[PDB]
């Protein structure tokens, strides 16, 4: 229990954040355009897997998917990029402890989202180039996973979403409470572990599935309209979990009174 | 060996422990929401291994299950929340050193064990929101083993919740030991392995066992009855583990005479 | 560093009889739960049997020996007493004049018959959770009980033998580093070829005999099966780590 | 964040490797020759992985030859050796930051490419020599990699290309990021397996896949020319995934406006 | 870099290496003993795994032994005891830097080859002396294992050991690289992985199978005479693999060129 210097780390970084969006659009986007990359990159490893093992009729699938996710929040947290779900707790956290206003927050949250997709958007593009997605059966799992994911009543995206964010945000939260940067790994690691195979939904994840399935020509099962549905969603119960949750909860356990 | 000063450190630990409930009834069950939240999606993962490996037929069910809790644990010890399960070891040491007093414990135990279950009640509704026991074999899941968790004999049960508080509370003990946080949680993760594969009983973790099947229409194969008679038989045997093994255990290692 | 090792387990040797000699109840408790958790390695390893087992894997004896760490990394941290860990560093200690042949028979028998207890302990309330009623778990204790108590001696020995070398070298591994993640790491090596490799441990096949005992589950052990077995292992183990771990080490490190 | 200090670590890197080859050419190409004989082992391990699971016919080969390629840039980071497709990133952040020219650039790519091609012709060599490769299923899939890989179109293989080094490159990035040398172990670890499992190509890898394809007599449909094509193709995806992403991105993050 | 201070801490290995056994050869054997002895037991243990998979068809049956042979070379760093094959690079980096002699190098070479031996023939009789080997598929795995080894070509098995050392040297050289003894650790795991399951051969640990063929009264059908020709044949291989690729290389990469002091790289 160190709850209140996890508050003033978290504040600090609420601060930080807002300060480099301030001093450079570009730097901040630019860090928000490789975290969202990041992030895809695990999609891009995850669907792989799902086709071959899909394809295969595995009972492991959803199992091996969640065990090789991990590198999407780890390249994140050990590159130092934004990322928009962490952002829900950091900014939360940080304007409840008077650190940064409701607007520097909801800037924040504007700006490291729109660079997420950025980076979702680029990498979606290359992906396809690499002809990756053309037929087989990784397109089928991006065309099919991406249908289901529009498809998917409205609160349990929600609801998926929030239980996600809270497994997204612990996990940042154990990285500001240990030095110990192969633990932050390992914890990253068990937490996306849990959220793939315990099937919760990312909003940034997200982007990378319906950026691969748009841009392919041989992928036809989705629309721009239907990715819209899932990220709002998705984002919203991401907001609340990250906020909500684990925003909210880090302050009252950290706060002198 | 350092046993001496394992207990020293375990009797402040219950100091400060009382002395947080004492200043702040908000902090103290807050972060023992937390806590019951962290475990119950252990259980949300590996409930989730379970349906997908059981309908599958395959024996490596209860080990993938074992292998997979160690979030549980580990989020706990690295976010320093309130685990009632832990603060049987913890207060007993603490006690018998004369760092706090039998009501202070009975205390801690009492406000911890009811900030759990608050955190898997909340965690099990959220869960139920997702749609994600609706139907299917993850619902059956949950379904059958609440209904075998609540028809077990007491006897059973309590000797279930004595040998999963040794591994819990020794893994705990382990953190209180090292100064490295990846070697806390691989310890963790081998003690946890070792209670969800042997078959031992976990009060907290069944918390959210039950929430899930309380909230769930879809679930109708225990009753209120049943969870009140395995919580208390589970609880019981947590205590007589952490306490009369562990704590006691700690305290005649270390205790200068 | 050989020099610096064998100082270490010296100090180590002084302070096991020093704490014998300040207080039994210390010193039993600490044996009876190091003795406890090499047993809770074998509830999980046998539940793992009994379930692969009944299966048909091949890969049952691997799956059980990558799955054993947990027993000696519980002893080594917490700090407790173990028997088998005993050989090693007693001899080591007496070699070199840390301490004596006597003090080394009498945490040897110390250690032991406090192992034993928390074998004991663990195999009674193991037995309470109702989980060797029946089924293929309960089978497999009772089918290895068996098959260990009629093994010749010759072949139980020279199986103890490995096993305290592996169980001794993950102990002075610990003795030659200061990261625990290191430690663990090299437990779970040497616990993984030990159990694999199809070696006896002493300690662990207390809680092997006292579950097959308690458990009411009908087998074909017997007491002086059980008794036959341990004395076998138990003195293939002293010779591994005393002969083997001990006096190399102490020659490997004493300043001539 | 520490995006400054990284950009300076990566620039004094490149002033580092250009000073090094400007001093010795010989040390600086066999520094060279063994990181693409250590990336070269990496596909020796994956390769024989590949013969005797496809052999079987898994559907977890391409899966179990991700995870197992690590060795190849562990060893690269572990022995500081120089490697062309952790150059890009380097050599290019470092030009941008104005430590070396564009010149120095140029020639620290061509020697590190030469030098690691040097590298797997010699293991090429010494692997025909151990019959290994004489028949059989790891020799037939030598030989229908090569072929495949030779014959795939130049836009696949340039943007399979950029892929693979904004991953070989990120987890240079992490190497420069911590000082724990487990957790650099450890990204380059997944992000291999994400790289390998996901399809992406690596120049320095392929060189090895074709020395060993051209030196065995076991006869293939490859060619000298086919080789040189692939190698051209993703040689230049490498320095725009390196460069383009990796070294102007960081440069970016950590540039003082 | 840091190629200077490693080649440093390799010179300095070399020479108290050789201080040591002109010291106590009572000393130096037995630390080569241990060292050949925990070789072995991972080779006790990946070809127990290799029988018992053997016998059940598994396509994962040589991926499964290198994953699990870690503990040879890990018990060996861990230990600090005296290995045969690592002592190629050591002593050949220290003799190009001037530390040791190359009469120094042939006698550590000699020493520790005898002493790995010595404990791979304790192992060996203590190993078939607890009746594992006495039949069945680890007894036939064993078997048919020594009788292949002893019957493969010289350039093969010669080619063979050249990479195994090269493997084997360059973790000993990572172990001198870190002060991290979880990263010693797992890059042992990584580069004993990619040595066994890719096929290459390492002289110490085949004292092992050949000391369990030369004591399993089920049968040899090998001969001496071929477990000799095996051992030469991989032994030479591990030498260049450890002194002619690692023990140059580390040596080219960490002299530092003022010195000229006799010679000139440019
Ligand atoms: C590639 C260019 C990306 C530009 C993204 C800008 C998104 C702006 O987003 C807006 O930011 C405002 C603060 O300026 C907030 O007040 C608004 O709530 C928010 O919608
Ligand atoms: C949601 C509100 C939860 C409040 C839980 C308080 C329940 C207290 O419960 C009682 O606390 C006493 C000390 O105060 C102890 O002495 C008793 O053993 C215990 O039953
Ligand atoms: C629970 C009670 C267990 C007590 C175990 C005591 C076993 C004593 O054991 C004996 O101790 C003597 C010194 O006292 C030594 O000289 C002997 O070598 C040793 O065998
Ligand atoms: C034995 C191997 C020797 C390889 C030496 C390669 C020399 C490369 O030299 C470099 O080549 C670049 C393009 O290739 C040019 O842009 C540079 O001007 C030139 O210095």
């Amino acid at each position: 229990r160190a709850h209140k210097e996890t508050l003033d780390k978290l504040t600090n970084a609420a601060i930080n954040k807002i300060n480099l969006l301030n001093t450079s659009k570009v730097k901040y986007l630019v860090s928000s355009a490789f975290a969202g990359l990041y992030v895809g990159i695990g999609i891009l490893l995850i669907f792989t897997i799902g086709g071959l093992l899909t394809d295969a009729g595995s009972p492991m699938t959803k199992i091996v998917m969640g065990l090789s996710f991990a590198i999407a929040l780890s390249l994140v947290i050990m590159t130092g990029t934004e990322l928009f779900t962490g952002n829900n707790m950091v900014m939360s956290a940080g304007m409840l402890n008077k650190g940064v206003s409701i607007k520097d927050t909801s800037k924040i949250w504007a700006y490291s989202w729109v660079g997420n997709l950025i980076g979702a958007l680029v990498l979606g593009i290359i992906f396809v180039g690499t002809g990756l997605v053309d037929k087989g059966p990784v397109a089928e799992f991006f065309a099919n996973t991406a249908a289901s994911e529009a498809s998917m009543p409205f609160t349990a995206l929600f609801f998926r979403g929030i239980l996600c964010n809270i497994l997204v945000c612990v996990s940042v939260l154990c990285s500001f409470r240990t030095n110990s940067d192969t633990a932050k790994i390992i914890m990253i690691f068990l937490c996306l572990f849990a959220f793939i195979t315990s099937g919760f939904e990312h909003s940034v994840a997200n982007m990378t599935i319906y950026s691969v399935s748009l841009f392919s020509p041989t992928i036809s099962t989705v629309t721009i309209g239907g990715a819209i549905y899932n990220l709002v969603a998705v984002t919203l119960g991401n907001i609340v979990g990250g906020a909500l949750f684990m925003g909210l909860g880090t302050y009252i356990l950290g706060k002198e009174k």
